[PDB]
């Protein structure tokens, strides 16, 4: 095997990278890498457009939820699970829903919003922070609250060194679990303060999302750390190219001669001394005498194959970070209708697993945090006669699954016919294809059920999905 | 035969490999290849992309189980086979989809990010390592846990050196078998210990999952062997040609006189002296005495061929990772839909094979670790009059099918034609086509029949796969 | 005749091969063939690439049984046949697809990648070698286990030279038959065990499987021998273009003046004193007198007809090892679906006969060994009234066909239009249809049966495939 070897000729003779844990690697640099991915997505319009992409894709306008709890281990039946679902995802519509914005601490967040910022900061910073808390001078009906937490506030306190247990603010126990994190205070014009995990009574208080990939990982790592580097590279190499055109464009002609300035231009260039300006008007044709001259300087091409190159790189930088080529660089060249699609799969398998994971699990653990209060202040009511209270079997209660903005397809017709054909045939139900148009199937029941009596009552023709 | 002659005209004289076992060609350098892949995998664009793909194509956004137990083998019956199916099926989708994340140690994956991680460090370490353990302080149902081994940990004590039996941490017995593992304590800021494979009573505690290449192999080797020193030469090609073209292009013109630096600028380039910075308003033509000069530098092309020599190498990188060329380099060029079609498949098989053995091999390992369990402390109970228990036949009792998400059409209504196609004729069942969507046939006829009642109740037209 | 003279004029007069066997070309440098191969294998990204590519065709995700035992030869009828091969069907699964694997020795692989390694070991090895034991510690049902041995650990004893009986390890009678192998102990930090072809019972006790190409051939020879030197010396140009292109587009630019080298580069490029670092941020225009000079190098084009020779290369490489040039190459070029088609039936043909071949003999085999003890151990009960026992007629009574993954083909509705229409007419039969795609129609008649009562138990519509 060459891949320890010393290489072909020897080349990689000085390729040495020591073996380490991914804490190792990561957290020693941290804060610097953390940094410059920030500076990338302000500063660039790549980065900015990749986050953007990742936001309208992976969660989209809207946030839906659909509550599905499991009623045949808590042993309740089909309908009290239906009714107390019902109740639960009204009482959820509303709370989250609110103009006020009473939701998070600040004011300035919806749900929808919230979830959008945690996606957005789990792509150029690796995790996200949620902390859930109580206001007790409030007297609204709900008293929880959410705050999003950058990850920049989470360090060791007094900028003190890592330990065994304490790595980057976050208190590890025997395993690999965390116990709890150390929050500071930013002043913009310091203090930390312990924030436990999870209260005694069992209730999530602060929330940390994120994806490991080795054994060990204390926090995660950014998405930007694979094409870093050539980010700023090609930023630094655009800039000189514009600038480089810029000034060779500036200079468009030469005058050599032995008199003075003033002369020179005043024969030559036609300026009026009545260094000297030249007035546009009209066409002009000097005389020269031997010793002057005059030399329209010619300059290469603008674009000399930047754009190929710059081709090349964002197609590099569009492999690391997962958006499609097309959508990072807004080319959308010419191409076939397989190509397009393929392109779209290929980036729709991406997004749906971003969609899946983090956005996901950061609602469903609002949720259920939200749904613990609802259930102690009787907002809602358990079914009788449950094997297990809300305390022991807290998933089991809480059950659930979330709905984003379906994807819009190249061909309207040809979904609607693949979707109809499934319909005809066993393969595919209702629920399925109203949640891939970002619908909630009992809902279009409900408005057909009105519609039709709607029409009825107004004397128009019935509609197709009445019953005769 | 001149395989083993000088060559053609002597060439290959100096080509003598050693004639070595698989272990004595891998072992020497085992750390330093895999400290290499990680350096390739962390830092490089494709390969970070290639590992995405094999976990989003491989595994996808959900792992679903389907237990299928052999019910004439063990004498039971089918109706009473079905029924301990359902039941431990209830059981695990419960125990593996918590929202605390209960079933690993750390706290911080669920199951379908284990099995993605364990695909992942297939794929870069060549090998994945699984503990499985239990902690009696837990007051919860299930007191199994599962913990993610780093194959790095997995060493030699004392870092000695290897010997007959014992070789990188593993011991082996007069047969290829393995006994136990030494595994490493890491302090990020050493000791090892001892894991037998397996309890006393057959359960197994230590996980290894990897394809052996030859007789003899202790540990795997990772993909990256075939590819390792191309991809670091293309990204040295590429960073090299990268700051070649920013030199390149930053040297606009350049200025010839005998006069003073200062004077030269104000008299040629038109800087105010009130080195020189100079205004980019406007145009501007200077006048030259006879020793004065302007020249005006043109530079090479700035993607001179890289383009093409890149392509060759990545679509020699995407041979020897196993991914498609067009997934690989998001190039995506016009093609026909045959070829996309025929990529397409290509890439497929070779993902199929690994979801097949892999992954499949992991998860019924962990369902069988979980379900000695859930027998043991009385969860799910076993059919009467068994002709063996569950110690004596546990591939029986616990054989299973596992699903992942499905191919992508690149045409829908083509994929749906099929389909429909084969259901109508007797060469496909309803099961394997739900299959191949990710889809559960049986959880969708319990939907259809839930919405053939709703339909019927709220007096809308009644659906397609209702009976008359 | 041309062929033996001299030549055209006269520039084969040096070409005089030897006239000689197989066995005296192939057996002199059989290791260091042997060697190349296997460092082709691991290091190069084709070779990988085509034995990947081997694999996933010939074998596929799964491999499966098919027993036909003849039972008019044995007279005992056609329903105890049926009802002999359902048992020994349902006892070859659970042997061959335990979690556990004890199938083999060292408990590291299944029955399918026992015989993807077989192929795997018969394409760069040029045979394959399986060794059959009993341990009689273990408790299970079977006692059977099978050992994959290298070809390199078979070879003479002492390393002594080769006699006309005794060859590379291989005991020779005074037929071309194979009476014994001498197999190696290798220690990875030596002696010599003899290992008898066959039982005195009859019963296979080594598996060696390869294709003869001549009358007297003691062991096979791998395909690599063809296409080796062009790999070695298309690997080494490869390296050696990226080293150049590497080389040539590190030199950006030249500076030539008389001053010092400080002096010349702060005037002239515009680093800072306060070699020499300089940064690369904005346009530059330096001023030089006459005896200074600035170049900007230009450099050839980077990839200037590389990529049309690698392309022959790989097209020569393609056709000796068999494999297409598109899958081989992932090239993939535009092409109209008669070529893609031409080129897929092309390799396909390939791949049957190699799956015809290699994987059969040795699946049928080991199928055979086991079904003795499976016999012998009353396991499975022969049928009454048998004119032969299982001794006299191993072949008749363990007659069986190995099913494997069915090709994927570019237009998926095109091949299910043809499986259609060939059922509908008498030229096909239901089971041919379903094995091309890799299922047993049995099978998909009991999941028919199963299906068609579910759906009437719940209500639904009944399946086409029902009868009224």
């Amino acid at each position: 095997y060459h891949g320890g070897g010393s290489g072909f000729g020897g080349q990689l003779r000085s390729w040495n990278p020591p073996s380490e844990s991914v804490d190792a690697a990561l957290l020693p640099n941290f804060t610097r890498g953390n940094a410059r991915a920030d500076d990338l997505v302000r500063n660039n319009g790549y980065a900015a457009n990749a986050i953007q992409l990742h936001q309208d894709h992976i969660v989209g306008s809207f946030f839906r939820l659909s509550h599905r709890p499991s009623w045949r281990y808590l042993g309740i039946g089909e309908e009290e699970a239906r009714a107390f679902s019902r109740e639960v995802e009204a009482a959820w519509k509303e709370f989250a829903e609110d103009d006020c914005c009473c939701i998070d601490v600040e004011r300035k967040r919806t749900f929808t919003m919230m979830i959008r910022e945690g996606v957005a900061m789990h792509a150029f910073n690796g995790e996200l922070f949620v902390q859930a808390t109580w206001d007790t001078s409030s007297s609204r009906l709900f008293r929880t609250q959410f705050r999003m937490v950058s990850p920049k506030r989470i360090s060791n306190p007094n900028n003190t060194g890592d330990s065994r247990n304490c790595r980057a603010g976050v208190q590890i126990n025997d395993s690999g679990a965390a116990l709890g994190y150390y929050v500071s205070e930013d002043g913009y014009p310091q203090k930390w303060t312990w924030i436990p995990r999870e209260l005694p009574g069992g209730r999530a208080s602060f929330i940390h999302v994120f994806e490991p990939v080795e054994d060990g990982q204390t926090r995660g790592a950014n998405v930007f750390y694979s094409v870093m580097e050539q980010m700023k590279m090609l930023d630094t190499l655009q800039n000189t190219q514009l600038q480089s055109a810029i000034v060779k464009a500036m200079y468009a002609a030469t005058i050599e001669s032995e008199l003075d300035t003033q002369s020179a231009m005043d024969f030559i260039l036609g300026a009026n001394s009545q260094a000297a300006p030249v007035r546009l008007g009209g066409a002009k044709v000097p005389h020269l005498m031997p010793g002057d001259s005059l030399n329209l300087q010619t300059a290469q091409d603008t674009d000399n194959g930047y754009s190929v190159f710059e081709q090349s790189l964002l197609r590099y930088i569009a492999a690391g970070l997962g958006v499609s080529y097309e959508q990072l660089s807004r080319n959308y060249a010419q191409m076939s209708y397989s190509t397009a699609r393929a392109s779209a799969n290929e980036s729709w398998a991406y997004f749906m697993g971003r969609r899946k994971f983090v956005a996901s699990r950061q609602a469903s653990q609002m949720f259920l945090c939200w749904l613990e209060e609802a259930i102690v202040r009787r907002v809602v009511t358990l079914p009788s006669k449950a094997r297990f209270s809300f305390q022991e079997a807290r998933s089991a209660w809480g059950n659930c699954d979330w709905i984003g903005s379906g994807r819009m397809a190249i061909d309207g017709l040809k979904e609607v016919q693949e979707a109809v054909m499934l319909i005809e045939a066993g393969l595919s139900t209702y629920e399925k294809e109203c949640a891939k148009r970002g619908d909630d199937y009992q809902e279009i029941f409900a408005q057909q059920v009105r519609e039709t009596m709607e029409r009825r009552a107004a004397g128009l023709k019935p509609p197709a999905w009445a019953a005769a």
